[PDB]
RNA sequence: AGAGUCUCUCAGCUGGUACAGUUUUAGAGCUAGAAAUAGCAAGUUAAAAUAAGGCUAGUCCGUUAUCAACUUGAAAAAGUG
DNA sequence: CAATACCATGTACCAGCTGTGTGACTTT
DNA sequence: CATGGTATTG
């Protein structure tokens, strides 16, 4: 008995079918398990696994690392609270108290309800006098006079509570950052590079221009406005916008050949600076630094908008600005609406559900909301005017609380928490001596390197402790080893050398590294002069020359560097023709010339005695990214450079491991030459073996030495550690555990082919593309086109922005209203290539324009455009890949052998992660070796791509409509066995291209020819009824019988769908914390905080179901009564509820439980009523669909054809719609269908009601549209979780089934993962 | 079937931080009326919690992955049509 | 109990490692 | 998002 097995791998879905040798699907009677009276039953072997997608752990890490966050806050305050507790024990000794209780209402409060002072009389006085916390900050930074202890307390705890990001290094200096007179000497540098050409910057109010509250571009326009003869795009002008935070072009100041674009933000501009300054000379150099600190002092102007000569505590101050503002244009406001519109004035500052003024200040109305609300309200009245532009601004009526707080540097609460501390430690001793303590506090934050401070019970812990004591922030340099914590961080993540598996990989950009990479690529060079015979390789003495000459010299080495400056200046060849290398070599000697820049001794740097201190700078750069730490690793070194070297050598950093290990590059040697990989490599007599070459030969010791060098996981952890998504590894899983089963379902024979085919907020990402391309680009299309992140999601307009607003073939404008009429474009003709990604496509006022449609855009095009896809790569608008293609033209374009790879991959899947699912079904069907030890391939693993069954559909009319039901997922995999076999079948060749295991014009016609078989005739051409195997003669395809197999298959009503149940998990509930209401749904956010009083969650998730049967107390009487009920036990109660069942549902109220008839009862659930009708588990309370509506196939066919849903000869398309005019009457003939089921298994008479009238509204309406609309009906019979669907323009709302009453006493059916094992429990003989 | 390199792209996993939001309490509302309410005044801030919580008590852990039923079995697992 | 309606934590930055598909050079 | 929780209304 033989069979095949046809898979399809989804996100959601395995479908699974059997298949004999005739293309038949089997059919087995199987026993059934349960109480019920039916001991058995039929089934196909058919059928599809449905689940819910895997979910990613990021969410999961993001919840984890703020519970850390919120963890060490809390402890950050009970460190400062441990310093002050004996001194404020003596001044209130229930201060800490009241502060701890202060969440609790008055009733629960232990101490008195006041926390501060703990009188009403006392604090009523404070709140007068330091309205905000910022009054108090200001007042204890200014104030010479000693202050209470508490108030004390309070200024430092919010400051370390709420500390500011870490994103500055080194010390802010607040004086030193004026913008007037970094201005002043910015002008100053300036004038000094350039006597003759001088700026006159007197009259020019340099601080309100730039620290304006305007956007860069605007500021810079507005400076250069107050300089006459200056424009913006001259040198001062760049200056200016560089500091503003643009990104300008200094190419064109100084003259230059290539682009020289800066911008302060980007991590490259350290080197983008020096790579400038190499050009112009190091003059410049002043210049360059002096408009970074113009830059500084701007972006400190946004925070800080106070002057700092009348305080030091300017953020503080800058807050009060924000209240005293506030206060004044709320008066002001109020008086006018008082005046102007009184009836409107209820609305505004009274009514919390409107956006007025109450509604921001008590209600839910956000800063941005409010402004809209009152934006007309302004613009009506009179007297508004100063007002509206505080809001264009988005100064009005602020908070200091606010969303944009993230700009405040943690420096600058530092200062004040400094300056407080340094004012009152003169009166109080223990703050002189803290003050240090206090101040780490502050600034003390875990280093990203060393992790968890765990102690053995991290899973993602690694740190190591140099002394096992408690970590707190004044000890951690001496308990924690920074610098083996940071250096484990990396070597916990690093690949090891695969071919000396205990060797560690080199770090890339090792000197020795790059230099092999540099002799690899240069020993297979090639060149060939006239007097020569053939072309040779270079010899070891002409790549030293090379390397010396060329690539120690140059940081990139061109084939016309080695050209004229080797082979013309050395061999004195006037013409020499090179190969193996195209342009410039892609390998380079680049931390060769970095180092040379900074140490500045090429002697050092050549000298091979040097050669292990450098590899282990180089290592240090890389392993570590601290800056003291890196200084303190090249403290060895501190003798053999100079202090200004060293300096620069600790600001050089590199990032990024190689593949290979030194020891395998440079330590191992052949036995009999005595030489290294990398001495092979410089020179290898006339064979020039390059690295693959070396380590295979067998004429040398390397391959047995590596073999030597080699060194068992499950199935499951064997998948979690294949590289794809988290969802597609869980059907991966499924697919496994769905074949073993079956294999199990045939009596443990093994099939003869399995065939696998797998499937194929954004708009936050799509925006930030489009945002740092327009800025990076210099373009205003953004000012003058707003756009939200959602309407990115438009093609057209995603297109229209990345491409700057212009015609991609034509340099024109294209405009943003006249879309619709524009067209896009594929880059590589998806006849090719079937990519509809932004990456080959592009919009074009018309596609005519790109040349010829068979190609790759024409040469003239490319001609035209390259220069403007230059800056959109450059600006990263376009990807390589796409610039790639878009320029292949002037390569010579698309040749015959492209096009004929292009066809091939259509049809051959080449998928890595496909690739390790045939491995791993292969691995395990075929386990035993032959008499060679080679391996025994009784099971084929067959890999087809969706194209192939997708166009066997729409060529032989076995269409799918995947709305309609889930049975498409089971057709799919029968058709992907039918197909894979037959295929294989008739052509054994290509078993090399299927199955797993180890001109041109020719292959692009076979392989666009290779699916004719099936066919009867061919475009002209025929071919016999019976298709056969050449050389076995073996029938593989009877086009009479064979197809109408298929369709039978296709039309079976019994296909084996299964919903996996699975236990929920993740989120105890809704996050919202609600306010206190009378509900019992509300559950406490903390032991004691009864949600009465305080609030509370709601809508908990239910892991899964529980069956009780027992007896609950009934009336005041308390008289048992026997129950039978459904218990939802939540995911927070599945703990408390599994260690001790029976106490736990007694807790609940239950009473003598039958703990044998205790059911647990998933997600997804199956159980069947009457005439069929089934229903899951949707939670405790609530069903889901469970039936599925088999649609016989004549509708199916004539609904796709119909409704147009995906092309064929006009004699075909004719012959297609004079099929669907004949057949029309299967319109009623569906809709009866859809009808007679609803009423047997769907029971929404309301919502069957509104659409039968529905459909006998749109009776004229076309057959398209009437057909289409038909399609979205199959939402009220579709398995699963009811929803909303409309019908033409009539909407039906879902009806939900919010009683699971009735599944008490159905059927329960247990499915085994294909389905075909059943266990059925009779739930009514239950609770008797 | 792979391997190294160059320019990239997309994805996965881990760590260190920040700002808001929400919730309860505190921030004496006034006047007139028995009240009902009306007319006003006010508003910007803070503490605390931010999965209940756990023992292993760490400045640690708590939302990913995995899961029909039955039989033996503390459990892990294997077995069962 | 129907039918019906509303609701659902969000944002930002920094430091890493891995494999992926891409199209080029070289190779087993 | 989409689907389960919750409340409101009849
Ligand atoms: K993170
Ligand atoms: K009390
Ligand atoms: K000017
Ligand atoms: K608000
Ligand atoms: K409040
Ligand atoms: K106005
Ligand atoms: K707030
Ligand atoms: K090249
Ligand atoms: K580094
Ligand atoms: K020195
Ligand atoms: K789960
Ligand atoms: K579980
Ligand atoms: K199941
Ligand atoms: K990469
Ligand atoms: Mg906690
Ligand atoms: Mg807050």
């Amino acid at each position: 008995k033989k069979y095949s097995i046809g898979l399809a791998i989804g996100t959601n879905s395995v479908g699974w079918a059997v298949i004999t040798d005739e293309y038949k699907v089997p059919s087995k009677k199987f026993k059934v398990l349960g109480n019920t009276d039916r001991h058995s039953i039929k089934k196909n072997l058919i059928g599809a696994l449905l689940f819910d997608s895997g979910e990613t752990a990021e969410a999961t890490r993001l919840k984890r690392t703020a519970r850390r966050r919120y963890t060490r806050r809390k402890n950050r305050i009970c460190y400062l609270q441990e310093i002050f507790s004996n001194e404020m024990a003596k001044v209130d000794d229930s201060f800490f108290h009241r502060l701890e209780e202060s969440f609790l209402v008055e009733e629960d409060k232990k101490h008195e309800r006041h926390p501060i002072f703990g009188n009403i009389v006392d604090e009523v006085a404070y709140h007068e006098k330091y309205p905000t916390i910022y009054h108090l900050r200001k007042k204890l930074v200014d104030s010479t006079d000693k202050a209470d202890l508490r108030l004390i307390y309070l200024a430092l705890a919010h400051m370390i509570k709420f500390r500011g990001h870490f994103l500055i290094e080194g010390d802010l200096n607040p004086d030193n950052s004026d913008v007037d007179k970094l201005f002043i000497q910015l002008v100053q540098t300036y004038n000094q590079l350039f006597e003759e050409n001088p700026i006159n910057a007197s009259g020019v109010d340099a601080k309100a221009i730039l620290s304006a509250r305007l956007s860069k571009s605007r500021r810079l326009e507005n400076l250069i406005a107050q300089l006459p003869g200056e424009k913006k795009n001259g040198l001062f002008g760049n200056l200016i916008a560089l500091s503003l935070g643009l990104t300008p072009n200094f190419k064109s100041n100084f003259d230059l050949a290539e682009d020289a674009k800066l911008q302060l933000s980007k991590d490259t501009y350290d080197d983008d600076l020096d790579n400038l300054l190499a050009q112009i000379g190091d003059q410049y150099a002043d210049l360059f630094l002096a408009a970074k600190n113009l830059s500084d002092a701007i972006l400190l102007s946004d925070i800080l908008r106070v002057n700092t000569e009348i305080t030091k505590a300017p953020l503080s101050a800058s807050m009060i600005k924000r209240y005293d503002e506030h206060h004044q244009d709320l008066t002001l406001l109020k008086a006018l609406v008082r005046q102007q519109l009184p009836e409107k004035y209820k609305e505004i500052f009274f009514d919390q559900s409107k956006n007025g003024y109450a509604g921001y200040i008590d209600g839910g109305a956000s800063q941005e909301e409010f402004y809209k609300f009152i934006k007309p309200i302004l613009e009506k009245m009179d007297g508004t005017e100063e007002l509206l532009v505080k809001l264009n601004r988005e100064d009005l009526l602020r908070k200091q609380r606010t969303f944009d707080n993230g700009s405040i540097p943690h420096q600058i609460h530092l200062g004040e928490l400094h300056a407080i501390l340094r004012r009152q430690e003169d009166f109080y001793p223990f703050l002189k001596d803290n003050r240090e303590k206090i101040e780490k506090i502050l600034t003390f934050r875990i280093p990203y390197y060393v992790g968890p401070l765990a102690r053995g019970n991290s899973r993602f812990a690694w740190m190591t402790r140099k002394s096992e004591e408690t970590i707190t922030p004044w000890n951690f340099e001496e308990v924690v080893d920074k610098g083996a914590s940071a250096q484990s961080f990396i070597e916990r993540m690093t690949n090891f050398d695969k071919n000396l598996p205990n060797e560690k990989v080199l770090p890339k950009h090792s000197l020795l590294y790059e230099y092999f990479t540099v002799y690899n690529e240069l020993t297979k060079v090639k060149y060939v002069t006239e007097g020569m015979r053939k072309p040779a390789f270079l010899s070891g003495e002409q790549k030293k020359a090379i390397v010396d000459l060329l690539f120690k010299t140059n940081r990139k080495v061109t084939v016309k560097q080695l050209k004229e400056d080797y082979f013309k200046k050395i061999e004195c060849f006037d013409s020499v023709e090179i190969s193996g290398v195209e342009d410039r070599f892609n390998a380079s000697l680049g931390t060769y010339h970095d180092l040379l820049k900074i140490i500045k001794d090429k002697d050092f740097l050549d000298n091979e005695e040097n050669e292990d201190i450098l590899e282990d700078i180089v290592l240090t750069l890389t392993l570590f990214e601290d800056r003291e730490m890196i200084e303190e690793r090249l403290k060895t070194y501190a003798h053999l450079f100079d202090d200004k070297v060293m300096k620069q050598l600790k600001r050089r950093r590199y990032t990024g491991w190689g593949r290979l290990s030194r020891k395998l590059i440079n330590g191992i040697r052949d036995k009999q030459s005595g030489k290294t990989i990398l001495d092979f490599l410089k020179s290898d007599g006339f064979a020039n073996r390059n690295f693959m070459q070396l380590i295979h030969d067998d004429s040398l010791t390397f391959k047995e030495d590596i073999q030597k060098a080699q060194v068992g996981d499950s199935l499951h952890e064997h998948i979690a550690n294949l590289a794809g998504s988290p969802a597609i590894k869980k059907g991966i899983l499924q697919t496994v555990k769905v074949v073993d089963e079956l294999v199990k379902v045939m009596g443990r024979h093994k099939p003869e082919n399995i065939v696998i085919e797998m499937a194929r907020k954004n708009s936050r990402e799509r925006m930030k593309r489009i945002e740092e391309g327009i800025k990076e680009l210099g373009s205003q299309i953004l000012k003058e086109h707003p756009v939200e992140n959602t309407q990115l999601q438009n093609e057209k307009l995603y297109l229209y922005y990345l491409q700057n607003g212009r015609d991609m073939y034509v340099d024109q404008e294209l405009d943003i209203n006249r879309l619709s009429d524009y067209d896009v474009d594929a880059i590589v003709p998806q006849s090719f290539l079937k990519d509809d990604s932004i990456d080959n496509k592009v919009l074009t006022r018309s596609d005519k324009n790109r040349g010829k449609s068979d190609n790759v855009p024409s040469e003239e095009v490319v001609k035209k455009m390259k220069n403007y896809w230059r800056q959109l790569l450059n600006a990263k608008l376009i990807t390589q890949r796409k610039f790639d293609n878009l320029t292949k033209a002037e390569r010579g374009g698309l040749s015959e052998l492209d096009k004929a790879g292009f066809i091939k991959r259509q049809l051959v899947e080449t998928r890595q992660i496909t690739k390790h699912v045939a491995q791993i079904l292969d691995s395990r069907m075929n386990t035993k070796y032959d008499e060679n030890d080679k391996l025994i391939r009784e099971v084929k693993v067959i890999t087809l791509k969706s194209k192939l069954v997708s166009d066997f559909r729409k060529d032989f009319q076995f269409y799918k409509v995947r709305e309609i039901n889930n049975y498409h997922h089971a057709h799919d995999a029968y058709l992907n066995a039918v197909v894979g076999t037959a295929l294989i079948k008739k052509y054994p060749k290509l078993e090399s291209e299927f199955v797993y295991g180890d001109k041109a014009t020719a292959k692009y016609f076979f392989y666009s020819n290779i699916m004719n078989f099936f066919k009867t005739e061919i475009t002209i051409r025929k071919r016999p009824l019976i298709e056969t195997n050449g050389e076995t003669g073996e029938i593989v395809w009877d086009k009479g019988r064979d197809f109408a197999t298929v369709r039978k298959v296709l039309s079976m009503p019994q296909v084996n769908i299964v919903k996996k149940t699975e236990v929920q998990t993740g989120g105890f509930s809704k996050e919202s914390i609600l306010p206190k209401r009378n509900s019992d749904k509300l559950i406490a956010r903390k032991k004691d905080w009864d949600p009465k009083k305080y609030g509370g969650f709601d809508s908990p998730t239910v892991a899964y179901s529980v069956l009780v049967v027992a007896k609950v107390e009934k009336g005041k009487s308390k008289k048992l009564k026997s129950v039978k009920e459904l218990l939802g036990i939540t995911i927070m109660e599945r703990s408390s509820f599994e260690k001790n069942p029976i106490d736990f549902l007694e807790a609940k109220g239950y009473k003598e439980v039958k703990k044998d008839l205790i059911i647990k009862l998933p997600k997804y659930s199956l159980f069947e009523l009457e005439n069929g009708r089934k229903r899951m588990l949707a939670s405790a309370g609530e069903l889901q669909k469970g039936n599925e509506l088999a649609l016989p196939s004549k509708y199916v066919n004539f609904l796709y054809l119909a409704s147009h849903y995906e092309k064929g000869s006009p004699e075909d398309n004719e012959q297609k719609q004079l099929f669907v005019e004949q057949h029309k009457h299967y319109l009623d003939e569906i809709i009866e269908q859809i009808s007679e089921f609803s009423k047997r298994v769907i029971l929404a008479d309301a919502n069957l009601d509104k659409v039968l009238s529905a459909y006998n509204k749109h009776r004229d309406k076309p057959i398209r549209e009437q057909a289409e609309n038909i399609i979205h009906l199959f939402t009220l019979t579709n398995l699963g979780a009811p929803a909303a669907f409309k019908y033409f323009d009539t909407t039906i709302d879902r009806k939900r089934y919010t009683s699971t009453k009735e599944v008490l006493d159905a059927t329960l059916i247990h499915q085994s993962i294909t389905g075909l094992y059943e266990t059925r429990i009779d739930l009514s003989q239950l609770g008797g």
